[PDB]
DNA sequence: ACCAGTCCGGAAATTT
DNA sequence: AAATTTCCGGACTGGT
């Protein structure tokens, strides 16, 4: 019963990450995919599927866009923002 | 003009 | 029902 941003989230928290998936703004909520096609990859193994990638994973956060729980930071390549304080 | 990559949302189907 | 997953075609961007 995991969501995407939970997920991330995780990810986030957790150390050794670093090289996929990194804050760029703490306080801000802004984290950057820095190996975005890896990230896509363990989250489609979270359930327990080999073939998401980055398309389909940033199509998921498109749809977090109308539900005010993640944005994207406007012209930084593979950067979001939760807009709930993480 | 072409190409490759990012980002967008629409629909539809599927899964929680 | 809600949260995706799947598939896709366009706009925009930078380089060649």
């Amino acid at each position: 019963s995991v969501t995407l941003w939970q997920f991330l989230l995780q990810l986030l928290r957790e150390q050794g990450n670093g090289h996929i998936i990194s804050w760029t703004s703490r306080d801000g909520g802004e984290f950057k995919l820095v190996d975005a096609e890896e990230v896509a990859r363990l989250w489609g193994l979270r359930k327990n599927k080999t073939n998401m990638n980055y398309d389909k994973l940033s199509r998921a956060l498109r749809y977090y866009y109308d539900k005010n729980i993640i944005r994207k930071v406007s012209g930084q390549k593979f950067v979001y923002k939760f807009v709930s304080y993480p």
